[PDB]
């Protein structure tokens, strides 16, 4: 592969210091931009995930229109679930879904083996190589996933609840299925993961979407476990197969009560949601992990002007050392492409005035 | 009305010590009894809602089943966007909502003056004299209403989303208009809430249910404020009427980032929801206030006998002061009504050991 060009968004992540502070958005690739929407109809949403040179497309036009510092490969983290054996329909408008979820213990027993899911996702390898060469260098790639427990909520639901109530009560009245269900999709992340990273992923991001959902209690005994082996056995897989380990980031959105847990997770960066003040966070998490995040994505329905403002002082809350820019979730669909190359020039314009 | 016999709950409430942790559920009152859904179709939602009789009847059933130490009156948050002329429709199994939300500032116009709310409402408040002479001093009574934040996105969405999207939009790109409509929402609660007292409340919850959507900067602009002035204007008015003021309980779920100013809001009693840890919560709002809350509610789907384990924990984390045992959000209609009573019984026996 080319050599990188701007590693801002890698140094950062491992905790060095910066020249300025590197910037991305999640969902930088979405319906926000009328280009996503063209591209997304020449398939179906999956016909689109499964071709390579799709992913590519949908991955660059991002950058093409704003200097973000990484790239994120585009994918759903339901292609996991999906490898594993659970049919998925796309439904118009109101997005991709289970129609036959996991109801009871026995249904565990339609998933493939774990084992075998990274041989299933091997369309998302592809495209991982093809972004990494096309992008020559010109910042780094990030791979993804859903975390254990939130993709567990996605495959008992059918897909997003308001209380996730079904999720839980598996937890409370099927404790030991539920443990297995999570070492499966456990089993199954790791090859996905370290696939990405051989493929060419220069970090990964863990999504713990719907860690909320639960309170510390649950959260330790059936979301963190699973958070901890995820990145030791990536990490050991990466070493044993003579590659470099990737930084890695653990993102809970709604994880306000787990911080301090996550920031000794093996995980170089802890991602932030909106709801958590920056110096709080700081507090939490303590002064070796590096920090992404975290301002709320409606404030991007602000004036450029009050963007700018908003920008400087989640800048000054954080300071200049260990952070990473981003939102505190995904980029919505109505938002204004314009208000997100604010965001992005607001970032990089105050940080190096923050440092000198 | 009849001297109050058991007044755990307002001595709980005010600070005082007490022989026992009183308890009560949100939604104890919900479809998750048999008897509520039975007498809930003898009319029409809001039919039941606008009849006196059928509201007291759902406000004492739970306590046909329970020793509860509290009773809150059956009603909805929404009634008071109706009383100021917004049009309301059942939709059945998918719950109260609006048609036509508010959706630009023009459409403010179609409100009432919020003076007039409180002759609109004659109805809840006759519910609300009726179940204070049939308890006959049982236990107290809770009156309530939506906070003005919360009863604005319920008037700008729909009803509820995932995101409250629209409902932030409004808060940055038209935050003139936004004050004015939580303005109106206050200048409406305010009289509503003392009408409730008048008409026989023992105490006051206002219901903030989507604080959560915010963070501390929109929340001390948008949503804190109003939260304060309700309580300032509730307990002047009582004051100037003769009345005695009554303990006021603010419950802002998922404001785990506003616990502090929530415990300088002039309020007796946070509310909690499950996601924060009770020692944690007692660190952020001090010594003064009463902390109500906070199991999750998922975990009455568990064993009788591990709900008595999670409430023994519960309880020695929250201490015996200053605690009122409530669930960290209402109970779900799916819930099992033995498992609700194994939830009372326990706060009520391990609160006794705990004491000597």
């Amino acid at each position: 592969f080319p050599e990188l060009k701007n590693d801002t968004f890698l140094r950062a992540a491992w905790g060095e210091e910066t020249d300025y502070t590197p910037v991305w958005c999640m969902r930088q690739a979405g319906r926000y931009l009328p280009e996503f929407r063209e591209t997304r109809a020449a398939q179906d949403f999956f016909s689109t995930c499964r071709s390579p040179e799709a992913c590519c497309e949908l991955t660059l036009q991002p950058l093409r229109r704003f200097p973000l510092d990484a790239a994120i490969i585009f994918s759903d983290i339901l292609v996991v679930p999906q490898a594993l054996g659970m049919e998925v329909t796309m439904v118009p408008g109101k997005g991709p879904s289970f129609p036959e979820p996991l109801r009871e213990e026995q249904d565990l027993e339609r998933l493939r083996d774990p084992e075998v899911v990274a041989s299933e996702l091997g369309y998302v390898f592809q495209a991982i190589t093809l972004t990494r060469q096309r992008l020559a260098g010109r910042v780094p790639l990030i791979g993804f996933a859903g975390a254990p427990w939130t993709l567990m909520t996605y495959m008992v639901e059918r897909g997003g609840s308001s209380t996730m109530a079904q999720a839980k009560r598996w937890l409370y009245q099927r404790p030991q299925a539920s443990h297995q269900l999570l070492r499966i999709l456990t089993d199954a992340l790791v090859p996905y993961l370290v696939g990405q990273v051989v493929a060419g992923a220069q970090a990964l991001q863990l999504f713990e979407s719907h860690a909320g959902h639960l309170g510390p209690q649950l959260f330790n005994k059936f979301a963190l476990p699973y958070i901890r082996d995820v990145a030791k056995q990536v990490k050991a897989r990466l070493r044993e197969a003579g590659l470099a380990p990737v930084p890695m980031i653990i993102f809970a959105k709604d994880g306000h009560f787990a911080l301090e847990e996550l920031a000794q997770a093996g995980y170089e960066v802890v991602g932030l949601d909106w709801t958590v003040a920056p110096k709080k966070a700081r507090e939490c998490v303590g002064k070796t992990v590096t920090l992404q995040g975290n301002l709320d994505p409606c404030a991007l329905y602000a004036s450029e002007e009050e963007i700018g403002q908003l920008v400087k002082q989640m800048l000054d809350d954080f300071g200049p050392h260990r952070y990473i820019a981003n939102l505190g979730h995904g980029l919505y669909p109505d938002m204004d492409p314009e208000h997100v190359g604010a965001f992005v020039d607001a970032v990089h314009k105050h940080s190096r005035l923050l440092r000198q």
